[PDB]
């Protein structure tokens, strides 16, 4: 029986909901362990206290190094059901009717999904590297992006060490700039919320975020995309206007006694019984109102098995930072 690692209290509530719905229809069992961050779950999985967790590209990287050595066993599948993909597009959204392009971003206000995440850090900080005042190590990269943008919200960053990076974060007290749902500018939806609220000028998020979060068509029209050739196209044109195409979030397990057939059998049947438009009792790719992407991404349509003997580095693609 597969033990999933829940990162927050609403993830755990979904996990327990998942567990009782699996027992209800005679699927393979799933138990639940609770932890406070993605790194604690990576550590729990390698310490044999958990067996699975869905991670973002930046954390798939960190799970694949020693002493953890976690490996991707199942990628999340996005796109439509008639046209699926195991990849996403890191984009930079801004309010329409603007002067600026990608190269004139100095001194503006930035909204990020989190420190060391794919579309919100690794990708945009990599694309904007020529524009920075970086002389290389041992100076941390945070300090140079702290002089670039006048204020940001980069969740997970140091409030003491880089105060400018947490300034636009809207969390209260000990949650402001925290890497969790308690900070409301955290993740894809939170970073988009930071642009919507007029706090930042640009949000570095993925391509579907404005289609998810803005159900009303008039308001999606108020935003546009900053393409890397230095032009501005609309939000429906991400396929030609993006910072990078990045590999999808994957479930990671141990590379030694990882139980990956058990993990897959649980995922295939969970997708079959509780996928997009399957059951009205449980949704594996939906979350309750006010919460976003618990356990897996909302509106992902399924899973795809990673072939054997592929580690984190082979998964991430050659051409990573
Ligand atoms: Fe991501």
């Amino acid at each position: 029986s597969v033990q999933w690692c829940a990162v927050s209290q609403p993830e755990a509530t979904k996990c327990f909901q998942w567990q009782r719905n699996m027992r209800r229809v005679r699927g393979p069992p799933v138990s639940c362990i609770k932890r406070d961050s993605p790194i604690q779950c990576i550590q729990a999985i390698a310490e044999n206290r958990a067996d699975a967790v869905t991670l973002d590209g930046g954390f798939i990287y960190e799970a694949g190094l020693a002493p953890y050595k976690l490996r991707p066993v199942a990628a999340e599948v996005y796109g439509t059901e008639r046209q699926p993909r195991t990849h996403y597009y890191a984009v930079a959204v801004v309010k329409k009717g603007g002067s600026f392009q990608l190269n004139e971003l100095q001194g503006l206000k930035s909204c990020h999904t989190g420190l060391r995440s794919t579309a919100g850090w690794n990708v945009p900080i990599g694309t904007l590297r020529p524009f920075l005042n970086w002389t290389g190590p041992p100076e941390p990269i945070e300090a140079a992006v702290a002089r670039f943008f006048s204020a940001s919200c980069v969740p997970g960053a140091d409030k003491g060490q880089f105060p400018n990076l947490c300034r636009l974060c809207a969390g209260t007290g000990e949650n402001k700039c925290a890497f969790s749902s308690q900070e409301p500018y955290f993740s894809y939806s939170g970073a988009f919320k930071c642009l919507r609220d007029g706090a930042g000028d640009v949000a570095f998020i993925r391509e579907s975020t404005v289609f998810e979060d803005l159900s009303d068509e008039a308001e999606r029209d108020e935003y546009e995309l900053l393409c890397p050739d230095n032009t501005r196209k609309p939000v429906d044109k991400f396929k030609d206007c993006h910072l990078a195409r990045v590999p999808s979030h994957a479930v990671v397990a141990r590379s030694v006694n990882g139980k990956e057939d058990a993990i897959w059998n649980l995922l295939r049947q969970a997708q079959e019984k509780f996928g997009k438009d399957k059951s009205p009792k449980f949704q594996l790719f939906g979350s309750p109102s006010g919460q976003k992407d618990l356990l897996f991404k909302d509106s992902a349509i399924g899973f795809s098995r990673v072939p054997p003997r592929i580690d984190s580095g082979l998964y991430l693609g050659s051409g990573y930072f």
